[PDB]
């Protein structure tokens, strides 16, 4: 029995009922799958038993395993990666939350004429073993069929403007997707494990504990070329 | 009776000459001056000693039907509308009278009184401003809104860009008179708004004249924007203005402006 | 009665416990209380499950003078403030009531009927992002003064024309002094209007410039509420922001509010009024 | 005699009564350095004499000979930057081709206290992307005038210690009080135009309105020293070496 409690109106969810591994049911797992495809974060707490094996071989279930600043991961890369699964190991005494941003509410709130916009701009993504890649600013949501922001921290240009119009663009999407009513903000406590979905988020590591010990463990999974609303695919330039 | 054409730049403005403006030119000096006027956005006729406030009119009137002055400064039903440095320094880029329907399609504007120095105005071409622009920000201005205002209160939604019913050219309508963009947060329009007019105003698409006694410039009100620089200090300056009646925007997609509050028609008819 | 504080993160917040608030509470623990609050800004007590209207408003007389409700929305002399959701959503950074001169020191403001999800709250730390400004833009900051002003259903043009009956202006510096921690502190959000002597688009880039730094995820504690909590804020070093995620569910907090004084810039030089008269509103602190 | 016409308030005038070369006066020299300092761009027209030799013996005298659609100041990622430029007309387009000049003495004294205060302790990095760095005071004196003024211009790559969001918004704040049209003059060339400017005191622009149309003018570029702020400190170069560019 897998219940869902929202935490807010347009992203996160908490999950309880489920002691959490490698050996849950077709029917569970995909319970999970749809929970998190709807809320864009969710999060299990009194994980209690769970360990690093334990966190893989329960990633394994829901897909093939593999920054105080909002991005969207490993986006500099031609195959974004479509989840990670993040659990507490030590945790400072204060501080070290986690935010989250959907990019899919950021997009349906978004006007007709910028929405049109962001359907028809691309990105320079880079790391800076130098890697780069244009991808579409609204790419098509693969499992949902929602269209999706992709921006975040990785984005170095638009394509084809100025690098002044490139900021005040990148910006403006920014503003819209990281509005504090679409995000949620975790407050991490031991036995906690957070999954998003990379194809519909960026994320933030608030560094608000002053460099206290902080460990948290990372399976991220493989994800998919993101294509765009006309069916365009990204394409890689290095890397 | 020759009207000669000079380009003085690669996106907007030529010098006239050889035609002594007045009420009784020729049609085909008329529709060379028309011509003139719409392929070069801003032109300057020099040595018009001759030309006085009526004879500015009676020339106005071949090239359109003359507006009152304007839709609130005008003190009653006068055609002309003085430039006074003691009143006004418009030091501020702007398309004339958009905040109504009827935005007017033409000005002329001739010096009377030049301050020793400086005093000069800029004209940006919003028709190449638009063609410069990359495609998914031509789509974007061709999708966008915005509401004009003079603060009698006049608000009115014009689209961004607007058809050119003469020329059929796409041409950006922003200028000092938006308040804000139909359906963004004030952020985004305040830097929407910086973006479009940094291309309009990008020195490469405007024309800066120095005047002398004896000029006058006639520009394109559907496809510029100017700007009157108060570079004279406290010297006196005047240009007189006459102003012809324009038309109605349309969009790309044939949709009219949208009147929110005043009446334009007592400035001027529907051109 | 002990007072444990609990810090929540670096820069501002800490939960309170030990404490059941009211108005028969000692000197000690009062200033305890009181040492907490400036120290982290704002901060949080929970289970607080007897307390109602007259029991919150006698525990705000032990830490200040309570104002009328507020300078304009409220109804007569009342000292409680309805934070309701259908009359309005503060979905917006500010600090409370700086378009008057003597700007409120603290609020109070305890859970009275909360959403199943969202309805969460912020504050930033104003103080902490002072400190953190390189030094250029702190003395750019200790230089700058603001002009500070006021200006769909029935319950919400009520709140809005009321909220607007009288005209407030007033220009207040950046950066204020702290009366009690002497720490200097930025006074921006949103009932600013302007920078004085400066282009509206200047105001504009430093505005947000500031607010950047202030609103920083890391200079943050956002709190989720549950019945039985009650927040109290130092309105001299914090803003606030409340999170409309909670789509169209009733919710209703009740604010009390304290008097403040006049903020002094880091030269000693005082707010000025420019229009608007707050002696009604409150005294000075 | 040297006659000086004023073109606009801010900037700009126009020198009349010089037939210009190297046999002049110093008194004559030292009345157009004069204009120059006061109206930061100067302009002489009818100098139909004037070769690449004569351009460069007459600014022999004025200092010592060293041997872009977008707003600058010249060489500005260098420690030295040059005190001035003189430039003269070759062949012009039939349209276009027009300069301009802004005035960055002015636009400092325009700038309200809190904006100069700030201006006054800022630091810019400037670049050339041979790799040059170097960082200038925002606000240098100037060693001729004692005049502040403005160091920016599209060679700022960043201002020290700040986000590079701010830099950007802050550069663009300045900028956009630097090229106000009432701190510009914009020349129309015509054949025998000279324009002397002061490099420490403007920048300009170069308009690309002729379509590449073939246009030549022909610089000579004088020798600067290294910008001081104004509690004394000097430039910092971080890399690059102009000994062989320039003496200071
Ligand atoms: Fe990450
Ligand atoms: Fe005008
Ligand atoms: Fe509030
Ligand atoms: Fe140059």
């Amino acid at each position: 029995q897998v219940t869902v409690t929202k935490l807010g109106a347009h992203i996160g969810a908490r999950i309880d009922g489920v002691r959490v591994g490698g050996d849950l049911s077709p029917a569970t797992v995909s319970a999970i799958n749809a929970a998190l495809l709807e809320h864009k974060v969710i999060f299990f707490s009194g994980q209690d038993h769970l360990d690093d094996a334990g966190q893989l071989e329960f990633a394994e279930l829901l897909g093939t395993p593999t920054a105080n600043s909002w991005h969207t991961d490993v986006t500099f890369v031609d195959r974004i990666p479509k989840a990670s699964l993040l659990r507490a190991v030590t945790l400072p005494s204060y501080g070290g939350t986690t935010a989250w941003a959907s990019t899919e509410a950021a997009y349906q709130q978004l006007p007709a004429p910028l929405r049109t916009l962001a359907d028809n701009l691309w990105a320079v993504h880079t790391n800076r073993d130098y890697y780069e890649v244009e991808h579409p600013v609204v790419r098509v949501h693969p499992e949902t069929g929602e269209r999706v922001l992709l921006l975040g921290h990785f984005v170095k240009s638009f394509v084809g403007l100025k690098d002044t119009e490139s900021a005040a663009l990148f910006r403006l999407f920014q503003d819209r997707i990281t509005r504090l009513e679409n995000t949620v903000r975790w407050s991490w406590k031991p036995g906690d494990l957070a999954i998003w979905d990379n194809r519909a988020t960026q994320h933030y590591a608030v560094a608000d504990y002053d460099d206290q010990y902080r460990r948290l463990n990372r399976v991220t999974l493989a994800g998919d070329i993101p294509v765009d609303v006309y069916g365009e695919r990204s394409r890689v330039i290095a890397g």
